[PDB]
């Protein structure tokens, strides 16, 4: 995955920004249901971390469930749009997070709709990252886009290609990461690097993550 | 889609005949109980046309059903292997399905996992001819791979990967097409290109199809 890919995907959310409620992530909206049942187990208290808040769909939530949150974003006009919600117990901050080393703990970390957004070739120091960042007894929580377990290997493609075309309506065109990775996909992946986790379909192809370190 | 891919498709499966048997289609072994309540529903009878025969797992059934059987396929390695189940009723003939006008009628066309290696560009006139060769009264049925409905929207991508890299036994490497389109999206095409279609999930990740002209 060239950095091209990266900037180019960051160059995305970074001009789509204004117009981003305007379509919002597809069928979220009918996800967004079971996704909260998950989201209010009560992982999500004190101090919390989330992670890609983008215009701050979830930081809502995670405002009326945290004592502060931090929310970190590569894009400054995303941070922009998320201060309109007027959120007073949520700090914003800008953020590369593939060039990121946390420096402080959280009792919880969220994210939804980034990990798809991390190539294979970038995911495991993302996750040590994370690691870093979660206070002891802490929990990461996520949302993703998700596949049954059964078609990765009906499609059977050793070189995935990871890339999408995206296109705004003022015509320019962006190529962004979009690996769609199964509940036990994932699992192996982060067990391997010394989590355990409980990853369910929540609703169909949506996922939802609680990760321990 | 360039004739490289088309070839490159076909090249794979000559190659990969002689071991064709030893993996199959994943999964397809845990639909097929499911697939055959389609199959033996009644349609299959007369003279079916089957189109990219293979090894001739499907004409083993065909053959059961039908008075005679022609089988067509793009690879005489695979043509070879299905010889060996010693069918009586089964004529076997080599063809090039994207060059293909057929010159006969039968009462029914039968394919199992042929249609997700039509790309979108051959897929007209890939059904133009099975259309011709469809006599009054007959239907196409087919089994294929399949998505959930909404998995495009998901991924939105405007340049969709066609292609999927597999590799033989011996290391070989070969890209082939494998298109995964929905009971749905199937429907509203074919219906588009004057087809009336049944296209129903019969297990996960598997569809079954009856198309009538
Ligand atoms: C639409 S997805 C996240 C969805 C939305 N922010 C949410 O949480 O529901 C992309 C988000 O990740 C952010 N992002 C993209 N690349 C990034 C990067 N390299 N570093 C930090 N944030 C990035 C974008 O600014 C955008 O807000
Ligand atoms: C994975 S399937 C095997 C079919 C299997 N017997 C079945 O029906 O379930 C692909 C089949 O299509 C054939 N094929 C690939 N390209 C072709 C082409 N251009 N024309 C005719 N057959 C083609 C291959 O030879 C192969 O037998």
């Amino acid at each position: 995955t060239s950095h091209g890919l990266i900037e180019s995907q960051l160059s995305y959310y970074r001009a789509r920004a204004s117009e981003y409620d305007a379509t919002f992530v597809p069928y979220m909206d009918s996800a967004a249901p079971a996704a909260l049942e998950r989201l209010r187990a009560g992982n999500i208290r004190g101090d919390v971390l989330e992670l890609a808040s983008g215009t701050g769909y979830w930081t809502r939530h995670l405002s009326g469930l945290a004592d502060r949150v931090t929310a970190l974003d590569g894009s400054a006009e995303m941070i922009a749009e998320a201060g309109r919600h007027g959120l007073d117990n949520v700090e914003f901050r800008q953020q590369d997070l593939f060039d990121w080393t946390p420096d402080r703990q959280w009792d919880a970390v969220f994210f939804a709709h980034w990990l798809a957004h991390v190539p294979d070739d970038r995911f495991e120091a993302f996750w040590e990252s994370v690691r870093s960042a979660v206070a002891p007894g802490g929990v990461v929580e996520f949302v993703d886009v998700t596949d049954h377990e059964r078609r990765l290997e009906q499609q059977d493609d050793s070189e995935p290609e990871v890339a999408v075309r995206r296109t705004l309506q003022d015509g320019r065109s962006f190529r962004i990461v979009k690996v769609f990775r199964s509940p036990a996909e994932l699992t192996e992946r982060l067990t391997a690097l010394g989590w355990s986790c409980s990853v369910d379909e929540v609703h169909p192809g949506f996922l939802y993550a609680t990760c321990r370190p």
